[PDB]
């Protein structure tokens, strides 16, 4: 039979020469980088390849190529995909560590140490497209002794899986299943360990201290704690049930080292006291000094253009919260006049188009900078393409530069323009291609600059270490957006312009037939995910490009007028304003001017803030032009 | 676009997890920025989009070593210290390729300007009747190299192989697969096609680089 | 190729400007007649010396990982082949005490 | 010594620093004025201030005996560089440095 083995570690060095003893003819090893795999299959004469990624036209279209009979997974890191399991007529198995349909998730060695397992043993199964749950084939169980450690119990295991396939897999030669599903519910699919896990909680029984110190023994990270500030390791330990009454974390004896848990005490054979040498448990408490004690300023957010559409709903979200210093820079304070005497807002005057040191000098004295001055108006990219240009790219890229210098977070605001004319369903901030018209369009000229100011944060914060995250709006809006004064200009977005043409009785405009659709997603929605990320729980949002947008209010401007109009009659203040001065289809190039194009279509992918942020929009498009009609009304003398 | 009009196609690029387009981008960007200035500041301009042009000196085959080198000065390398032509991702894709006498002369017309005709306008300069693959490039080269008065002196011709894009361009590359130009702003404004067919182009350029290396 | 086979550094060459090395090795007396240099083979892969030749036991090309000595010459590429501007100094100064020596 | 100034009678204190988080008692005092700035950004409003006072105190310095091995050219760049243009602004608009010497400057000397 011809067989493919995707081996790696010990148990793949031990899989091969079982593959290889139960008769098989081994054609193709796969493998990883660095006992080893690749020196066992080279000094065997085999032909080993170690891909990137096996499941790629040239490696799949390579591999059924050799004429594959069954495909066995010996501790393979990467996964496999449903197009590369079916090259194979008699199928892929692959052979999991823990007793499956249990931890059938990854590096269980560790977890059944961790959590105080009495048994555990190898299981073989057939690859599916579900996580290690396929069909039971074999299971050489193990026990797992009261002394038994990471190291030990590897080689336990290991010598369980070199013996299985001594009799099971010369059976499987002849083209026989005798498989048997798993119950999904006796299932449990354990992550990987992360180095902050193995931290030592002396409040739980010294069993667990135990097992979690077993778990990790050499040569893996070992348990660990902190006397004070200096991070210590114990490679070793004795569940000592002596309580000694001692408080948790206390220490109890330096000769032996004994430490007291919520019930008993651990006592440390071994350990180093940071990364000087494994030591003995007495001379671990002598580095350390120990004798008989115990174990183990607010965030200043930088708002440039706190005056704004967004600088001004962020200053009150971040201010609500007790914790937060919010430093805002603008030209004029017109309209954060509420929290000016706030103790923990501090306005500062400023322009980043003047100021090239008090930008510097604050960037340093916070904690995270969101530039939030740029000029986005659809009208200005064709009227002032250079003054777009200049400011939302050039001005805001040199603060970046002072973050990225003085190691800073940037929660910069990508927009949603960014994709531009994008086909795919949803705009998908990781996936979806941007398509953009030629030069002699320059409504791109904004868009285009966005998104090399995107790429060159990417850029830093890959080859430099600049810790960012990009967020990208869908056409956010609600109160303080724009100003009607400024909005007969033009320079206004869709929502308070039509608003304008209601207040003084001007046409309703819907530009180039008025059917073109886009997501509004309301203020209070957008407000919260952008501080849930900042906040940056757990790191979630580092070097991610976030998405904020609400899916769930796909409207034409033509729809949004209409949901605007019902609004407009049922307002107490109707009566005030002029009636009604209808709709007209006009050109683009009779409102924006020469040089105009738009995107028909425009729905935000928010996996990754729903999986970021545990953030999914709220308000509907009703409430959102209520609001914004509310507050623009009632700001006019009336 | 079948063929890319500088005055209608769409601009593509893959998202910013897929830092190859820095170029792209940044290319363009700037060329948005010259337009501006040429209507709101009237900057005299002419923008020429040269595609795949090559011939003699076209990079080093010392900095080809290294990977900055184009397609076809890298093959030319692979041939001359005997080894792999790698054809990256199958090495299927096709591009227009445009000959080193027939771009430059589309370029002088270009800086001749006669009669104003390139003022503000985004020429092309590209030969869509040179379209060809790197599979089917490398094999009219090999196919040079053999028929060359020095085919002896330099070593085996060590094989063709597939690699990764991620093998030989690292983290975030991305490709295009077909290019082929609309060269009639080149042809309207600079009474100007392409004439120089691709096989003179590819033994050229051998032959250059190959006798400019010491014996 | 034993002095410092695994998990020494080992021993390497070029295959004109790739860098691959040697981890095990038998030294092939049959003096096959080529240049000390030359590929004789790809299976066993061969390359000649002085008095004979060596012979290409296991090996890796880059750092993918360790193979056969017929498959190292593969992901090379190989067949009878052979393995394998001045200084700038600015003076500022120039016309004064060292610099005109 | 902002204290000691502050108490004595006639001293209109202008101090420099990019905190507040040890002279919060004085902050308010009406002889006491607190100005935003680093020596190692800000060029003007140290000059200004340069100008605007009579003698110049540039206590901003690195003195840590780790931090000349850990970080020597941020030591050198600020304990120096920047220093010393603030002493420049001092022989320009004519004014007294009671400038910091350092005990180190003997070394190991005998
Ligand atoms: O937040 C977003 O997603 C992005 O949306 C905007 O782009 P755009 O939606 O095209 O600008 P809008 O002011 O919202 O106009 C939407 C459309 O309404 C239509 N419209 C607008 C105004 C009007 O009077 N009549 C009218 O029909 C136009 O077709 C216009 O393209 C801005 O370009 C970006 O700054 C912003 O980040
Ligand atoms: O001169 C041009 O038209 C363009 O050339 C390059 O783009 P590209 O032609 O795609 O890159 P090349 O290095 O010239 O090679 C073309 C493709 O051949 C493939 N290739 C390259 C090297 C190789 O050994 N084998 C191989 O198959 C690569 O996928 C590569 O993308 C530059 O990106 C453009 O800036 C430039 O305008």
């Amino acid at each position: 039979m011809k067989a493919v083995i995707f081996a790696y570690h010990d148990m793949g060095c031990q899989g091969v020469q079982a593959v290889l003893d139960a008769g098989y003819e081994i054609a193709a090893i796969f493998t990883h980088a660095d006992g080893s795999v690749s020196r066992q299959a080279a000094e065997l004469g085999i032909p080993v390849y170690a891909p990137d990624n096996v499941n790629h036209p040239i490696w799949v279209d390579r591999i059924a190529e050799l004429a594959p009979d069954i495909i066995f997974s010996f501790y393979y890191r990467n996964l496999l995909s449903e197009e590369i399991l079916h090259l194979a007529p008699a199928g892929a198995f692959n052979l999991h560590g823990s007793l499956l349909p249990a931890y059938r998730g990854r590096a269980p060695l560790n977890w059944v140490l961790v959590n105080g397992e009495s048994e555990t043993g190898v299981t073989l199964h057939r690859m599916v497209k579900r996580a290690d749950a396929g069909e039971i084939v074999a299971s050489q169980r193990v026990a797992i002794a009261q002394d038994d450690v990471a190291l030990t119990l590897h080689h336990k295991l290991c010598q369980a899986a070199r013996q299985l396939l001594n009799s099971i897999l010369p059976t499987m030669k002849c083209g026989d299943i005798p498989s048997v599903p798993q119950r999904e519910s006796d299932s449990t699919y354990y992550g990987r360990r992360r180095p902050e896990d193995g931290l030592i909680d002396w409040h739980k029984p010294v069993s667990t201290v135990h097992n979690l110190v077993r778990a990790v023994a050499a040569p893996w990270p070992g348990a660990f704690s902190y006397n004070g500030s200096q991070k210590f390791t114990i490679w070793s330990s004795r569940m000592c049930p002596d309580a000694q009454g001692a408080l948790p974390g206390s220490v109890i004896s330096v000769s032996p080292l004994r430490v007291a848990c919520a019930d008993g005490a651990l006592e440390i054979i071994t350990g180093q006291a940071g990364d000087d040498i494994t030591v003995q448990g007495s001379q671990l408490a002598q580095t350390l000094g120990l004798v008989a004690g115990a174990r183990l300023r607010r965030i200043r957010v930088l708002i440039l253009g706190v005056n704004g559409f967004i600088g001004n709903h962020l200053t009150e979200r971040l201010l609500n919260e007790e914790n937060y210093e919010v430093y805002g820079m603008d030209i004029g304070s017109n309209a954060i006049s509420r929290f000016l005497l706030h103790p923990r807002f501090h306005f500062v005057e400023g322009d980043i188009s003047i100021h090239s040191e008090w930008i510097e000098y604050h960037v340093k004295k916070c904690d995270v900078v969101l530039p939030l001055v740029a000029i986005a108006t659809p009208i200005e990219y064709t009227r002032n393409p250079l003054r777009v240009f200049e400011l939302d790219f050039e001005e805001n890229l040199r603060i970046i530069r002072y973050c990225v210098k003085y190691r800073k977070r940037v929660v910069f605001p990508s927009t949603s323009e960014v994709y531009g004319m994008c086909t795919d369903a949803s705009f998908d901030e990781d996936k979806s291609n941007l398509i953009v018209g030629p030069v002699n369009k320059p409504r791109w000229i904004y868009s285009v600059s966005k998104q090399l100011l995107d790429r060159v944060i990417w850029a830093y914060g890959e080859k430099e270490g600049l810790r960012f995250t990009l967020f990208r709006p869908f056409n956010w809006m609600g109160p303080r957006l724009d100003s009607l004064n400024a909005a007969r200009i033009g320079s206004s977005r869709a929502i308070t312009q039509l608003i304008l043409n209601l207040v003084e009785g001007t046409p309703i405009k819907l530009i180039d037939g008025g059917q073109q659709k886009r997501c509004f997603t309301d203020i209070r929605d957008g407000i919260e995910a952008l501080f849930r990320i900042i906040v940056n729980d757990g790191d979630r949002c580092d070097g991610k490009i976030i998405n904020i947008g609400n899916p769930d209010n796909e409207a034409s401007i033509q729809e949004l007028a209409t949901l605007l109009l019902d609004s407009f009659d049922k307002h107490p203040l109707r009566c005030h304003f002029p009636p009604f001065a209808g709709f007209q289809v006009v050109e683009s190039r009779s409102y924006y001017g020469k040089g105009y194009q738009d995107v028909a279509h425009r729905k935000p992918s928010i996996d990754n803030a729903r999986r970021c942020l545990g953030w999914e929009p709220s308000i509907a498009m009703r409430d959102t032009v209520e609001e914004t009609l509310d507050f623009f009304l009632r700001s006019v003398d009336i």
